């Protein structure tokens, strides 16, 4: 298990998200679905020149899995996935420019719902989750588990769990007062309102 410090600007953004009074928390779902959709577009595009990239799975979809016992909402996709390099170094350097632009925009009168326009939409997961676990598998690498409860650090380890073939799985360990995001009617309402035009099937699992 490797422990890493977030870049200063990311730790500052994560503290703003956790501490600011903001009732419109539901925006987290649209942001994660949009990230899954981008990964699915990436695998679909690469598969045109190289069809062998779909050997780890042909089906291109998004699964929404609530679990009231574990108090978790899982977002699964069969996108391109991420390598260890994509996960750590790569998607921690790009973020700096967008993070600074977003925080400057917030001071200028913008609200938290505009987060996705700065490519840092993922961090909106901390509006509803006390801990986020990200399991990912890319064709060129092994299966990795990323995790953070904020506090300025994240961990990365080789995942010994159930193999996923290819894609990314976001496990949101929900805060005690955010269990509405485990309700079928609530999730359905959010997807219909903010993610109705996603070009991939979205399956809301029931318990
Ligand atoms: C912990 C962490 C590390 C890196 C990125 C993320 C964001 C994320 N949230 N939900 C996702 C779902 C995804 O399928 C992917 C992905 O594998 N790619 C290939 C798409 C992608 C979208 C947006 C940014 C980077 C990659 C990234 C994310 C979380």
């Amino acid at each position: 298990v490797e422990t890493f410090a977030f870049q200063a600007e990311i730790a500052q953004l994560m503290s703003l998200i956790i501490n600011t009074f903001y009732s419109n928390k539901e925006i987290f779902l649209r942001e994660l679905i949009s990230n899954s959709s981008d990964a699915l577009d990436k695998i679909r595009y690469e598969s045109l020149t190289d069809p062998s990239k779909l050997d780890s799975g042909k089906e291109l979809h998004i699964n929404l899995i609530p679990n009231k016992q574990d108090r978790t909402l899982t977002i699964v996709d069969t996108g391109i996935g991420m390598t260890k390099a994509d996960l750590i170094n790569n998607l921690g350097t790009i973020a700096k420019s967008g993070t600074k632009a977003f925080m400057e925009a917030l001071q200028a009168g913008a609200d938290i719902s505009m987060i996705g326009q700065f490519g840092v939409g993922f961090y909106s997961a901390y509006l509803v989750a006390e801990k986020v676990t990200v399991i990912t598998k890319h064709n060129d690498d092994e299966q990795y588990a990323w995790e953070s409860s904020a506090g300025g650090s994240f961990t990365v380890r080789t995942d010994t769990g159930e193999p996923m073939g290819r894609g990314t799985k976001v496990i949101l360990h929900l805060k005690e007062d955010q269990t509405e995001y485990l309700e079928e009617r609530r999730i359905k309402e959010i997807v219909k309102k903010h993610s109705q035009f996603i070009g991939y099937p979205i399956t809301l699992f029931v318990e």
